């Protein structure tokens, strides 16, 4: 009775998604930008032993796109529960809120509107928003305060329109703010849940496609294997993965985000589990890093009870993305 539509489906975070879902024997339909890239997707789930009769892929070219999910909730009437994992992609910035505010803000407003009117039978949206919107950054960074499940990042609108870093900063925080006010407002029969993750890490959920480039977080990992630094949250994508389950399955999960961050990181640190676990790359060698007395203190003991597993660490989350390379 439960089909879960998954939005871009074979991105990095949506890919565990999905694979999670069909271990767990939910029919699937995922979203995909070609017909090229629902049957690679189907063929990954294929050669992994997993009932690709619980998988379908619907084309849908350009997520943002007004009416983009209009088609998809017609052919699909069996749709329940809807994960919303994406964004448009946006590349070189000239113009920050016409290119990264704007397109993150009216994407989000363009698929409540498609669901609300199209999938009549969606109970629970669950929208992949960030860690972003949660706690505040650069300038307005609160090293050694706390952050819980109801913090929120103090950026204005204004401040995001600075630059395209900030900018994509904002992004994810006024993204989120219009699924709030869009629920205030048009009131949809519907139930949402978000899922906050910080910088996520981990191993692909079936293959390789390119060992020279992973998706963008995996870069601060390939990145030494192949040196921006970096500090903050972790998350493993496994367990980004799981908590989206967790987050339709539940009722205690309405209206909650949940924080999906494990424990503090940095670029260095992920080196040298590198070093001391894959000797065969004695790799590169930096020093400019940040310090963490950047960031906030996570408070998400609320997010780790509802979720009720244990989250994996730097450790395992490091060597199983080796792995795969
Ligand atoms: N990874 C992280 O650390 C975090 C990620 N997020 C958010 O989660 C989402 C995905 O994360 P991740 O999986 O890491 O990024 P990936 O690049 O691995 O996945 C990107 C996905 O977005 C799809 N996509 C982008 N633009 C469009 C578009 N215009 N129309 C249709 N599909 C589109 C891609 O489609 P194709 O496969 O066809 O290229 C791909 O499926 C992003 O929105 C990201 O901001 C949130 C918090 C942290």
């Amino acid at each position: 009775e439960t089909v879960v539509f998954v939005s871009g489906a074979t991105g990095f975070i949506a890919q565990q998604i999905v694979k999670t879902l069909l271990e767990a024997g939910y029919k699937t339909i995922g979203s995909v930008r070609s017909e090229e890239k629902g049957k690679y997707l189907k063929s990954l789930i294929e050669s992994a032993g997993l009932n690709s009769n619980l998988f379908n892929y619907v084309i849908v070219k350009d997520i943002g796109a007004k009416g983009a999910f209009n088609e998809a909730l017609q052919a699909h009437p069996e749709v329940t529960v809807f994960l919303h994992t994406a964004s448009p992609a946006t590349f070189e910035i000239h113009d920050v809120e016409k290119e990264l505010l704007k397109p993150a803000i009216e994407g989000t407003i363009n698929a409540l509107n498609a669901i609300t009117v199209y999938g009549k039978n969606v109970q629970r949206v669950v929208i992949t928003s960030s860690y972003a919107a949660v706690a505040g950054f650069a300038n307005l960074a609160t090293p050694g305060k706390e952050v819980n499940e109801e913090s929120w990042n103090p950026i204005t609108y204004e401040q995001a329109l600075e630059n395209p870093f900030l900018g994509y900063i904002g992004s994810k925080k006024f993204a989120e703010k219009a699924v709030w006010n869009y629920i205030e407002e048009k009131k949809p029969k519907w139930d949402v849940t978000f899922v906050n993750p910080a910088f996520v890490l981990g191993p692909q959920a079936f293959a390789v496609r390119d060992k020279s480039k992973l998706n963008a977080s995996n870069e601060i990992i390939n990145s030494l294997l192949t040196p921006q630094q970096f500090v903050g949250y972790f998350i493993d994508v496994r367990d980004v993965a799981k908590a989206h389950l967790i987050a339709f399955e539940k009722n205690e999960t309405v209206g909650q985000r949940l924080l999906l961050a494990n424990a503090p990181f940095s670029s260095a640190g992920i080196l040298d589990i590198i070093e001391k676990d894959f000797p065969n790359l004695k790799l590169d060698k930096s020093k400019s890093p940040k310090f963490e007395e950047t960031e906030s203190v996570v408070n998400n003991e609320k997010t780790r009870r509802i979720l009720g597993f244990k989250f994996i660490d730097l450790k395992k989350s490091v060597d199983d993305t080796i792995k795969q390379l």
